[PDB]
Order: C-alpha cells, then structure tokens, then sequence
C-alpha cells in the first residue's frame, strides 16, 4: 500500500515515537497489532524481520526494523533532520539525550520492587539536575521558537513527547523550567500534533498490569 | 586544533567504535585521557559535556556528546553512510543489530558472577542462531564484496570490530559463517584498518580487572 504499516503490540512500548513522527509529520498510517505470539511467530517466519524483532515498519516498500533506522528514515523522508550535516549532529546529540532519559522512564513498569523506589528517586534526579536543565539552556541560548535551526525538527517532536510522560511521572518537575513549558504549550498546538493529542487518534495510553503481562507473555521478558 | 580530541578513560568502553571509524577513515587523532575523577569534573565544570558524561570528541568545532550523534557526523563527514536516504536505512538497520549484540559483549565484564555463565550463554545463541546468520544473508544475496551499496561504508567497519571481539569471545562462533570471514579479512587488509591493526596504534585492549576498577571508580558504576 501507499500507507506506512506498523507492526508491534498494542501498547506505547518501542513505537511510540514513530507514531509521534509520523503524526507530527501529518502521515497517515495502519497498525497491524500483534495479538498473540501466534502473529509475531508468523512474521519471523514470513522473514519480515531481520533481527527477529519488532518493531518493524513497512514504508516505501522497505522492511525496516530496529527503532533508530526507522525514526531517522521517517526524519529524513519529511524534512525533520536539520538542513545540513552540522545540524543533524545538534539533533542527534539531543535526541540521543531524550532517548536516554526515556529508556528509563520505559523500563520503569519492568523494574523490581524493591528498586521502584530509587529508580524512581534516580529518574527525577537526573531530569531535575541533568537534562531538562541541559534543554532549557538550549532555548535560552538562542531564545528562538524551536531547538534547532529556528525551524521544527525531530528534535522537538522528541522532546516534547518526553515532556508528556515526564508530566504523567510528577507534575511539578517542569515547573521551574519556563522555557520548556513554553515549547510544550507551542509544539502541542500545532494542528498536526493537536490532532494527535485529542481522543481517537492512534496516541496510546500508559502501560498498566494488565496489558505489561499479556505483553512479557507474547514477547517473553 | 585541526585534529579531533577524544575525551574518554584509556580503554575500550564506548569510544572504541569511534576509533575504529575515525582510523578507517584515514582521519589522525589526538586522545586527552581521564586519569582521575579531578579531570573528568574539570570538564563538567568548564561545560564541555551537555550531559555529563563522556564519551566527548572535540570535532569541526563542536563539543559532541553522545556515542550516535559522534559516529553519525563521522560517518556522514567522510562519505561512510551511504549515498542516499534508502541507503542510510539499511546501514542504520544493520549497525543497530550490530550495537546491540556489541552492548551485551560489553557488559559482560560487570556482569553478576552468579549470572556470567548464563549471559555469556545467551550472547553465544543470539550470535550463532540471531545475528550472524542474517548478516550472512545479507552478503550471500548480493554476492558483493561490502554490506551495502558495493562500497565501503560504516557497516562493514562496525561489522568488523564486532567481529574482533566475538573471536575474542570464542573463535569458533564464525566458522560456520564463511562470507562473515571473508569480510573480516577483506576489510582487515584495507590499508588504513591493517594499519590500526598492528602494534602500537590506537587500538585499545580488551579490559581486565585492574582497569575495570580505576574506571567503576573515576565514572562511578
Ligand atoms: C513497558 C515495557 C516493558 C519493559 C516496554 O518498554 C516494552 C518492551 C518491549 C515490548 O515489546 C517488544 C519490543 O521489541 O519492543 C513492549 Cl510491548 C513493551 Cl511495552
Ligand atoms: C567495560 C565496561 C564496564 C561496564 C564499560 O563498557 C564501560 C562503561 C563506561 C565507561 O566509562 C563511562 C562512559 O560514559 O562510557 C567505561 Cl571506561 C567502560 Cl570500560
């Protein structure tokens, strides 16, 4: 077809961010849930991924698996990456940041009890002390409307995203970051992320117990 | 200066992969090591890390950070990451397999005594069942001397090192991989990589105990 499918579990997981690109970028897309492991048996088999792994995303008739070949094929594609090779490398650097800071924050549901606590102590931690005021330094620097090169990227999409889940974490964390809440309040205005943001849209919820235990069964972690 | 300076601890660690790029490219460079926890907060302090941590490389002017984003201008700078948007989409699809597989590798020395029999086990079987079959298709399909496009690029130099240290691991994981062979050897005698190869380069050693110590102690880990 003529629309990028996108294979994974119906959960936020590893695809969330391309459903945040592709939205942003205002590209329409199918998913094609994995209901049981079943499916995800079928689409090894059929050889669809090759590192047996998803996600996986059929897009311009390429089989693209591993969630950082997708996310920079899908930037590239729309004109997300910067305009030049010095601009991508800020991108990158601030992106790879984010995807730091969110792998924690992705991990936190699997972590063990006994850890819940401090990781969740950790994780605040370096948002409050090292990355958010990292970000909040970049727009002061410049004081323009967006990241990088005064034009949206990737990088914002990202980071916005990030700033959601930090929200659903604890509220208060981004309160003495006014220039991140401002970025925040902008990027989830622009019509194409507003339309993402509004109920209906493919956006996916927080995980819960229900749905991490049918997951671990299918996927096996 | 007109050389790039790498920041790191004098080891392996995350910033091998830069060097094995930088040196297959042709490309000279000078390494400012982190002796003691004094040096690697004289850089914090004087803002040269965004997030800080190192690994860090002083290029073009800029002061990146960030594994990817320093492999990703490298790699684009010296015409390493294929010719077009498509092409970049299979280089990232196989280099993040190959990150990987490269990440467990690399925590094995700080793995759990009581589970370093069964992690190494593990890494055996997603080698030999996982990824080194897909890589060997991928060769075997094209019958082409390189990874993607019939050029050299970052893929077969991330391919290569990752294939240095499986040997190092147990040099009969390959063997039933012959093009996988071939290519190491192939690559190893291109002359600017059969140079970083030999005695004396600045091709660092597999870590060991005494050096795992200095390091958990200067970056706390
Ligand atoms: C919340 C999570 C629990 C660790 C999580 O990030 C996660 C990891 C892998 C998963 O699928 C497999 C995949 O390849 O992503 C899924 Cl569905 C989730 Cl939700
Ligand atoms: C062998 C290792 C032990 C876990 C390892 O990969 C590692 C991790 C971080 C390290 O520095 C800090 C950094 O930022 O990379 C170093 Cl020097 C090493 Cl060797």
């Amino acid at each position: 077809a003529e629309k990028p499918k996108l294979h994974y579990f119906n959960a936020r997981g590893r695809m969330e961010s391309t459903r945040w690109l592709l939205a942003a970028a205002g590209v329409e897309f199918e998913e094609k849930f994995i209901k049981s492991a079943e499916d995800l048996d079928k689409l090894r088999n059929d050889g669809y991924l090759m590192f047996q792994q998803v996600p996986m995303v059929e897009i311009d008739g390429m089989k693209l698996v591993q969630t950082r070949a997708i996310l920079n094929y899908i930037a590239s594609k729309y004109n997300l990456y910067g305009k030049d090779i010095k601009e991508r490398a800020l991108i990158d650097m601030y992106i790879e940041g984010i995807a730091d800071l969110g792998e924690m924050i992705l991990l936190l549901p699997v972590c063990p009890p006994e850890e819940k606590d401090a990781k969740l102590a950790l994780i605040k931690e370096k948002i409050k002390n090292r990355y958010f005021p990292a970000f909040e330094k970049v727009l002061k620097s410049h004081g323009q409307d967006y990241l990088v090169g005064n034009k949206l990227s990737r990088a914002d999409i990202h980071l916005v995203e990030l700033l959601y889940y930090v929200e659903e974490l604890d509220s208060s964390l981004i309160s003495s970051f006014p220039l991140l809440k401002a970025l925040k309040t902008r990027i989830s205005n622009l019509p194409t992320v507003k339309k993402f943001l509004q109920p209906g849209s493919p956006r996916k919820p927080p995980m819960d117990e229900k749905s991490l235990e049918e997951a671990r069964k299918i996927f096996r972690f």
